[PDB]
């Protein structure tokens, strides 16, 4: 007996097209998504060229419409130069992404005044998300309060971060957050196995006490999102390894294992991979779309998953219970037992759907 | 220029059929819903006969399928006799409703042990909602904790109640709540105008400080819901007046006025009348469904609204800004400028849709 789930949403993926297509492209990344039970993804803008203006957005849109196998929205990225220039295209993007620390990106904002300018000029009804580690979470929350609007915090990893967000919610402040699976299922205890190259990620892996704090404060976590960040093994094992893990194909199996162990409920899971992603980002429903999972199947994660071009995974050797058996997307069978069955280009930009626009005042 | 909204959801309405059809029936109540921009309603079980067993549910389902003009789900009601007997039909209902105080109902539970039995026997993945006033909110929250599950609190009205729920959420407890428009827009200051008959409602109208506390703690309010409780003027003005107000046709106009005044944002409104109702009750999307409102139109609420058989309203004389211009439901024009255009029976039971079942473990 299978369980039917709605079409799950991952609001934080890196599909590397344009400019890094040896790591992943729209076609391979969305195949990995479907294989992990994900039918809609929001793609980050730290590509080459980065999606920081209208021409780059236009290019990315066509590449995604031609290559994506599942549906998608594309983030715009904040730069030191583009505040106040995105108003005509802002509504066509998933939202605006701010890079406030040193990760795999050059979209550096070198002053909190630049953060303020983006919060003041980006349309107030559209989403803003921030890469903000440790004390940076408090700093960007200050900027959100000074400009009287909401903010969403990407991949929360540490006790310090989730407790701060918890205190902000208790004061009624409009903040939401997401947590990625490696920060719930990996810790410093795993760095000896992974090694210093494979183990590079931002935010870095936390302590066992960080992981325990995230689980203890599950009520504070609005979304799960993979931060699918594919790099090749050659890159991860080389002299200057880039940070990030692939994760689309492993996220739901890991979380289903936790559900079967009683660590969280099926509803807890569906709030965080469907309902809350919808409502925070104003993402539309998907007609005739659902995911069938088998909760009984026990298996061990191999050295690489079938679809991501990253061709490695930090969860190798972990035992999981639960697997994706079939995915239907808008009335067509998209995935069955390891075979993707919709071609590149089947996926659509959900912000072009009439129901996919963010409502605003005239 | 109109604003397009998604199909709004009211999770707390009384449509009085079967048994009280002089107050309202499915056809008149759902016409009032469409006129107020509501495309799906959840109907309470305190009818005559009350919906407290499988035969009564079957009857109510057919009456709704034949009379409803918008889509719907039907609550089951908890009784002193039916704990442990609803398992075969539980999944077909919106949820289980507990009447824990003395309102317009005989579904009296005369012991917290009966509350415990319902929390233990109702399927753990399906919704439970409670009419729970003042200290009863704390008592039912205790029962939810003892049985390790969630609860939803109906029409929160007082500072005491919202602050208690706020403290529970700060402790991570799984509780949600709804607030009705009369407790945001009416107070003791209005009882002299209404009089003791028309003014009877449960929970009773609060003080100006109660109303200010609800607005101050908007972040704690998960849903708006009308508690549409129609009674005739003869009944409200008679010797033994029943409690309750009609409200489907006035709820969105009142809230749109508040939005135009800057008291809350359009997003705040759509979280509470669309996204959170969906996710708390696992209600499915509605294809090709939307509501067009005009935010500029200023008008005064008359002595009765066009569609509810209650033929009165406690908001008479209040000035509002905002009106529903057009509603489309599953591809058909359902309402335009005061004319309902879908017939009785157009509406469907959303729990029969494949996407409308609540997911559960096998
Ligand atoms: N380790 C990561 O997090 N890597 C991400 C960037 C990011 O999300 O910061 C990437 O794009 O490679
Ligand atoms: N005043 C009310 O609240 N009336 C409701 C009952 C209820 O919701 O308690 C009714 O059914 O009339
Ligand atoms: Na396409
Ligand atoms: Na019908
Ligand atoms: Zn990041
Ligand atoms: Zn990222
Ligand atoms: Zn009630
Ligand atoms: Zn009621």
């Amino acid at each position: 007996k299978l369980v039917r789930l709605p079409g799950l949403i991952d609001v934080h993926v890196h599909l590397r097209e344009p400019g890094g297509t040896h790591k992943e492209d729209f076609a391979s990344g969305t195949a990995a998504a479907l294989a992990g039970g994900i039918t809609m993804v929001c793609a980050m803008p730290n590509t080459r060229p980065p999606i920081i203006d209208a021409p780059a957005l236009a290019l990315a849109q066509k590449l995604a419409e031609a290559g994506a196998r599942c549906d998608f929205a594309l983030f715009l990225g904040a730069s030191s130069e583009n505040a106040g220039t995105l108003g005509t295209v802002a509504g066509s993007a998933a939202g605006l992404k701010l890079y406030l620390n040193e990760t795999f990106s050059e979209l550096r904002l070198d002053s909190v005044v630049q953060w303020m300018e983006h919060f003041e000029t980006w349309p107030s009804h559209l989403p803003i998300v921030a890469h903000a580690e440790q004390q940076t979470v408090a700093a960007v929350l200050m900027v959100a309060q000074l400009t009287q609007r909401s903010v969403h915090i990407c991949h929360v990893a540490q006790k310090e971060e989730i407790l701060l967000i918890k205190a902000a919610k208790a004061r009624g402040l409009p903040v939401t957050c997401e947590v990625a699976p490696h920060h719930l299922f990996l810790s410093h205890d795993d760095l000896e196995r992974l090694g210093p190259g494979k183990g590079e990620v931002r935010p870095e892996l936390g302590s066992r006490q960080d992981v325990e704090a995230l689980w203890e404060n599950m009520a504070v976590i609005d979304c799960f999102a993979s931060d699918h960040a594919p790099h090749t093994l050659e890159e991860k094992c080389g002299s200057r390894p880039p940070p990030g893990f692939p994760g689309l194909e492993t996220m739901l199996p890991l979380l289903l294992t936790a559900v079967s162990e009683g660590r969280l409920s099926l509803d807890d899971l569906l709030q965080r991979l469907h309902h809350n992603p919808r409502r925070i980002f104003h993402l539309p429903p998907q007609e005739d779309t659902y995911v069938e999972v088998d909760l009984e199947h026990e298996w061990t994660i191999p050295s690489h998953m079938p679809f991501s071009k990253a061709h490695w995974t930090p969860f190798e050797g972990q035992k999981v219970k639960g697997t994706v058996r079939r995915v239907v997307l808008r009335g067509e069978v998209a995935y069955i037992d390891g075979q993707v069955l919709v071609p590149p280009g089947y996926g659509q930009d959900v912000r072009k759907w009439p129901q996919g626009a963010v409502p605003q005042l005239p």
